């Protein structure tokens, strides 16, 4: 039986108060949604820890056993909690069956919960009511016993045991510093996402979290086969051996020298090495070996070796008190021993070559017997590295002589010279290898390797997410193979739609109807076609006025750092090691300053057109053309309707901000200005002297200026100041519906916000230091040893605020493009009208009025689209006595009978007189000319 | 990386719907069918085939979002625009023009009556067809006439391999 | 740089393409008529007339 | 500037210490050294464009 | 301040007053108009807990 623990678990990780933020750790925690064993005794497993938690309404539960034996034999852990108090003792207990001294420890002091972890340390929770619900479990027992647990026992009603596991957590501590929630990073590719952004919250989008690699399975070895072997048997199974006094000495050179033979064997009666360990002697290599053979008495077998004394070690054979090398002696008593006795052996500086003999008979003891000693004195003498099969299209982790790596063995196609074991590629890469027991080449292929990114609707909508492994296929890693990698849980929808969440190489995703995250090729729009041909033209007869917004940013937060008290705050050990850097800290507060500055010099250059404030009249006419949402409200900050929902929108260590030279009350003060001037003077305030117009003219030029004679202003007036004053209601609806509106504004502020937090959390690095804190090094170390661990936190911050400048430097060559940008546009857009296309948003633009807004500006485009369009005939000129007649202006049109001359952005016929027409060349020149009469007043 | 799909949607993704040309080029004598797409092929002209001819450890390369034949289709789309709607589909509608008319408004709008156009129409649609020749040869002889993208890919396949050589 | 070129590359298109520009030398010597866009490995090539 | 190495002058360092040593001093000072190089042509790059 | 033949014929006590710390700062005996950060005010310690 078992149950599912939900999101149970969770404790205090440390003794540490923080409240009111979201912090990451990793440690044993029960991993969410894990399987815990549902009892209702045994012994069971301990693990890394143990997560227990029991549901009781008689408290029949009450201890534990912790141990690895858990009967006598050594120290067991016993927690009792029994009437009025609770017993813990660490003493060798003899326990029962079936339970329900040298003591080094002793102690007296529903839904409960605990966690036992390795010192021991006791978590515990208690509430009323596995359910399912979220907490956290708090520290409560402290036991320096220093026991092993491996298993542990229930001393008895129902209970759940599950276990811990190293895995990061992202806890929530709210205002009073209370775990209320937890992410667990292992859980979900979305919990991923959420443990990456720091944040319970996911914003629609793609994210990178993590990195997918193939890992090797096994590896390979490979060394050639052994080519060379040194003739050992010559040495140790030589038919005749030599005297002491004059011994045999073989030299051992240019081989593979196995030394498992003579090690292992149980023919010798003795095996020692002296300078090197006598297991190490096949990994090891010795420049030469040189074998002395001779054959001596038993007794005296003890005297080879490095500081003896003795018959032989000081007249026949000895050895360097530093000696290196190893000592093998077996008996010779069948081989050697004659009857009569052998005499043929005789004795008497290091290796150093009156005689005795030695009576060696078959018969003697065994100290009288013969001994055949080989001493081995210790590059061309190797031991034998040892191979493995080599094994193909896999990811392995290969050995191939002196190279390593990681990669996928595959053939290749590469033609190696007869002398070239190793290939590379441009970047001095390995590409390919020889095998060194086979003549073949193979290529190495790195294994499988790509970004991790997941692909999620806002948390707001859904909770399903997609993976996409970048630049991998879909057999190393429902499942839909693209040019971007594979992409795993969203489906393959044929229809194409317009992009939302982006994979990339056409690929686009979204969350669509029951719902489910899918992938299609994006649309880049409708399709359609011109009804083009050499006699046929489209001319509008309607028109809307529509308004566009425009936001652009002008300047960044006038950030200032200090950089001698960020990286020595308030220590002058610290500061006399700054000043090694010289100007490094001086260099970092200039670059800053000059930042701060330009932010002002940006405002100024985008919003100070004007050098006079200009205010609109109580006299609100200006034909039907309502601006009360635009202009400032008198009753407030003089701010406009628009101006606030504007604003509305968007959010100790040597770190401040310095305030803008131009507050929020100064910008409204030249946005008001610039208003009352477009609205009142036209541009002319822009060129000199604002020239007073009344407004209906001041449109007859803004009309005339994109093609449309004035009086279609005057005739259609009612129709147009409608039209606007509508479109400036639609700005105010999207405005207030969507923050996403003022995403640009938004975006300045949070990459600066994401540059200061990235700044203050480096000082909590190490950067090899022993500590990330000045204070503890201060009062831990004297100066010869804390200038050392200083230079490196001075190195890392000096270093991170080098990154810092760097990139708000270029960062704010963006912005000030930016405030150029919105400089230009507002002399030409507002303090004039601009013939850019699509320069002041899409349409024939006629007017523009700026908005203040925090770190930028706003702009409402007011442009002329045509709305409704017919088909007419048309011709490049008409022919009236012969000769070819064109028009001043405008075009010939045909509705099937007539032919009339119109201008080209609003269908409006005239009759055509020699008064709209001109007179060039004939009709037997001009082609596509066409027969008419030319009204002659 | 996600700066770079913005500078490409900004550059080409300025027309809200793609448009087509018509089985007919009579376009008043001026011959576009070596910047058009070729519909019997990867779907690009002529010049656009010469213009991509001639350009050539923990690091990846990402895929653009929008692939060659989507920027294929944002050109052929504005040049479609701009030959047979004018100016007119970048303000708004796709109103259609006969071409000699739109060379017309061309020309007025440089300071030259649109008389001029029409009497000399056969003179300069055919100056324009050859100069469009002139384009095709000089970009097929000249490979350093693109010398401005091959060293964007010169100077960004510079600094991947300084990056993997300081490995060493 | 890039990103300046790009914003450069779409003003033209914009105002070169879309429009009929009237700043000298803006799109070619001469006195601008037309231009015509094609495609390009990592950038934009204009035609202009 | 000494970057921490008893000496802002090389040749300094070269004349009074032996390799084993004077490695380690002039090492101090090519990091300082190189580090204000990069600084240096950074600002410059950045005030070029 | 060293002259032409290396004798010192000024200086600024950079403690003395405010537009001392703005000379030492800008390394110079003359300040031109505007504003200039060359401190940060500190309240010390005064007892020790
Ligand atoms: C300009 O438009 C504003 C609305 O944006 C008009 O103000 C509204 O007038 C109606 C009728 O009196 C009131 O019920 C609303 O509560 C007013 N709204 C606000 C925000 O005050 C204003 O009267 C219009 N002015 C002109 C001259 O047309
Ligand atoms: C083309 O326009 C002309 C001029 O408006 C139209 O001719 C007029 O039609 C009205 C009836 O709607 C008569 O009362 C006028 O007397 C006509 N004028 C002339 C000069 O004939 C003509 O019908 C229109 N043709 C088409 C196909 O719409
Ligand atoms: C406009 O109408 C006139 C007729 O009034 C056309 O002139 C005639 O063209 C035909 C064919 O070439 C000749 O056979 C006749 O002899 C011409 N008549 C005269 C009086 O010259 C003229 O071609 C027509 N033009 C257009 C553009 O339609
Ligand atoms: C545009 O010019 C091209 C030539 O550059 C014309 O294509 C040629 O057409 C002739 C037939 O008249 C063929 O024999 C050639 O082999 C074609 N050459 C090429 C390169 O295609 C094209 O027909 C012209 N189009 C228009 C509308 O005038
Ligand atoms: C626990 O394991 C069983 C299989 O023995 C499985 O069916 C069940 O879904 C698992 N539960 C959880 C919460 O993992
Ligand atoms: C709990 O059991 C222990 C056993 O050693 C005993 O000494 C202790 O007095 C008991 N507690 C109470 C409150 O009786
Ligand atoms: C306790 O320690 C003594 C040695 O001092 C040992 O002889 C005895 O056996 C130990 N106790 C147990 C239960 O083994
Ligand atoms: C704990 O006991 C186990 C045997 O059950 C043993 O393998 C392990 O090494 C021991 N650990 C310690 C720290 O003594
Ligand atoms: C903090 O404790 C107070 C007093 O019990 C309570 O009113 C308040 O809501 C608590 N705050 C949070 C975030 O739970
Ligand atoms: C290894 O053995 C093979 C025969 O199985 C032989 O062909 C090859 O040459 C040998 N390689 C070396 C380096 O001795
Ligand atoms: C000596 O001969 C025996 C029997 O063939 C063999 O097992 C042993 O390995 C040989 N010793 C050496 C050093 O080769
Ligand atoms: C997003 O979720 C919050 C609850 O956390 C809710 O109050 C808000 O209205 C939701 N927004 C939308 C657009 O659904
Ligand atoms: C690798 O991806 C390609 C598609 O580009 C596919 O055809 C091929 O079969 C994939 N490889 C494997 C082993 O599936
Ligand atoms: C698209 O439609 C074709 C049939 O024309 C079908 O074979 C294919 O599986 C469909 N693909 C998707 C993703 O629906
Ligand atoms: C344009 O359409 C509107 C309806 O939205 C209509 O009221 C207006 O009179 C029309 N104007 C012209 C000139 O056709
Ligand atoms: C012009 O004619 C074409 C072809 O019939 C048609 O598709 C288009 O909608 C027509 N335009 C208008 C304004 O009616
Ligand atoms: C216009 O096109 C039609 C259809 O191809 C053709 O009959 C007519 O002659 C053309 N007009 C001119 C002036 O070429
Ligand atoms: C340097 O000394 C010379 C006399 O040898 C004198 O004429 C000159 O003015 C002095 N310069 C300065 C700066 O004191």
């Amino acid at each position: 039986a078992y149950t599912n623990s939900f999101t149970r678990g969770v404790y205090y990780p440390d003794k540490v108060f923080r409240s009111s933020v979201l912090h990451s750790t990793q440690d044993l925690f029960l991993p969410f949604f894990s399987n815990v064993t549902w009892f209702h005794n045994p012994v069971l497993p301990f693990n890394d820890g143990v997560y227990f938690a029991s549901t009781e309404k008689s408290n029949i539960i009450r201890g534990w056993i912790f141990g690895t034996t858990l009967d006598s034999k050594t120290q067991s852990l016993l927690i009792v909690n029994n009437a009025t108090n609770v017993v813990i003792k660490v003493c060798e207990f003899q326990f029962c069956n079936d339970p329900f001294n040298n003591c080094t420890f002793e102690y007296v002091s529903n839904l409960r919960e605990f966690v036992f972890k390795n010192y021991f340390k006791i978590y515990s929770k208690h509430t009323p009511i596995l359910p399912q619900g979220f907490s956290a479990l708090e520290p409560l027992v402290d036991l320096p016993i220093g026991i092993n647990i491996t298993r542990f026992q229930t001393l008895l009603a129902a209970y759940y045991v599950g276990y811990l596991q190293p895995r990061t957590f992202l806890l929530k501590y709210n205002e009073n510093g209370t775990i209320t929630d937890a992410v667990d990073c292992a859980l979900d590719p979305l919990s991923e996402t959420k443990c990456t952004l720091k944040s319970f919250t996911v914003e629609k989008g793609i994210y990178q979290t993590s990195n997918f690699r193939v890992q090797p399975t096994e590896s390979i070895v490979r060394f050639p086969n052994i080519t060379n072997l040194c003739p050992f048997g010559e040495v140790f199974n030589a038919t005749r051996f030599a005297s002491v006094y004059a011994w045999n000495r073989k030299r051992i050179s240019n081989c593979v020298a196995d030394y498992s033979v003579l090690y292992n064997s149980a023919s010798f009666s003795t095996f020692k090495c002296y300078g090197v360990s006598p297991t190490k002697l096949n990994d090891l290599c010795f420049t030469n070996v040189y074998a002395d053979s001779f054959v001596i008495r038993g007794d005296e077998v003890r005297q080879i070796a490095p500081g003896q004394t003795g018959k032989i070690a000081d007249y026949n054979y000895k050895l360097p008190d530093d000696f290196t090398g190893c000592v093998i002696a077996w008996n010779s008593n069948n081989l050697d021993s004659k009857v009569g006795g052998n005499y043929n052996y005789l004795y008497r500086k290091p290796f150093e070559r009156p005689l005795q003999s030695y009576g060696f008979q078959p018969t003697n003891g065994v100290g009288y017997q013969p001994y055949r000693v080989v001493v081995l004195s210790f590059a061309t003498v190797c031991g034998p590295k040892k191979s493995t099969n080599l094994v193909k299209n896999k990811c392995v982790n290969f050995n191939f002589n002196g190279l390593t790596g990681t990669g996928v063995l595959t053939e290749s196609n590469k033609k190696f010279l007869p002398f070239q074991q190793f290939g590379r590629d441009i970047a001095d890469t390995t590409d390919a290898v020889r095998d060194p027991q086979t003549l073949e080449i193979l290529d190495i292929t790195p294994c499988s390797f790509g970004g991790v990114s997941v692909i999620t609707p806002g948390t707001n909508t859904s909770n399903q997410v997609a993976v996409l492994y970048q630049d991998v296929n879909c057999t190393e890693v429902n499942v839909f193979q693209t040019r971007a990698g594979c992409l795993i849980g969203a489906e393959h929808v044929n229809n194409s739609y317009e992009c939302d969440i982006p994979i990339g190489a056409g690929i686009c995703a979204s969350y669509q109807t029951s719902q489910s995250i899918i992938a299609y090729t994006m649309s880049l729009g409708a399709e359609n076609s011109v009804a083009y041909s050499n006699n046929s033209i489209a001319i509008p007869t309607n028109f809307t006025i529509s308004v566009t917004t425009e936001i652009l940013p002008v300047s960044m937060t006038k950030t200032s750092v200090d950089c001698t008290m960020y990286i020595c705050g308030d220590s002058t050990e610290c500061s006399n090691l700054l000043l090694q850097y010289g100007s490094f800290c001086t260099q970092l507060n200039r670059a800053l300053t000059g930042i701060a500055v330009e932010q002002d010099k940006n405002t100024q250059e985008v919003f100070a057109q004007v050098k006079q404030i200009y205010k609109t009249p109580p006299i609100k006419d200006f034909g039907g053309f309502n601006f009360s949402q635009i202009l400032p409200d008198p009753s407030k900050s003089k701010r406009s309707f628009i101006e606030d929902l504007l604003f509305n929108k968007v959010t100790f260590n040597g770190l401040t901000v310095l305030p803008p030279l131009l507050t929020d009350e100064m910008i409204a003060q030249y946005t008001s200005a610039l208003l009352a001037g477009t609205i009142t003077s036209g541009w002319t305030f822009g060129a000199g002297a604002a020239l007073q117009i009344p407004f209906a003219m001041q449109m007859a030029y803004r009309f005339n200026g994109i093609g449309v004679t004035q009086n279609v202003l005057y005739e259609n007036q009612k129709l147009i100041a409608n039209q606007f004053n509508s479109a400036i209601g639609k700005i105010q609806d999207s405005l207030s519906s969507t923050a996403s509106a003022l995403g640009k504004l938004q975006d300045v502020v949070n990459q600066n916000a994401q540059a200061l937090n990235t700044l203050v959390k480096q000082l909590s690095s190490n950067f090899g230091a022993i500590s990330s804190v000045l204070n503890d090094i201060l009062s831990r170390l004297d100066p010869p040893e804390a200038e050392v661990q200083i230079d490196r936190l001075i190195t890392g911050r000096l270093q991170s605020l080098q990154t810092y400048v760097t990139q708000q430097l270029i960062r704010a060559a963006e912005i000030r493009a930016s405030a150029n940008l919105a400089a230009t546009k507002m002399s030409e857009c507002v303090l004039g009208q601009s013939k850019r296309v699509d320069f002041c948003g899409k349409g024939y633009h006629l007017m523009s009025f700026p908005q203040s807004a925090p770190h930028g500006v706003v702009f409402l485009h007011v442009t002329y689209v045509p709305a409704q369009e017919k088909n007419f005939t048309t011709a490049p000129a008409i022919c009236h006595d012969g000769k070819a007649h064109f028009p001043r202006e405008g075009v010939f049109v045909s509705n099937g009978t007539h032919w009339f001359v119109t201008q080209r952005n609003f269908y409006e016929p005239q009759i055509i007189t020699t008064d709209n027409t001109f007179v060039s060349g004939n009709c037997d020149v001009v082609i596509g000319i066409v027969n008419n009469t030319v009204y002659d007043p």
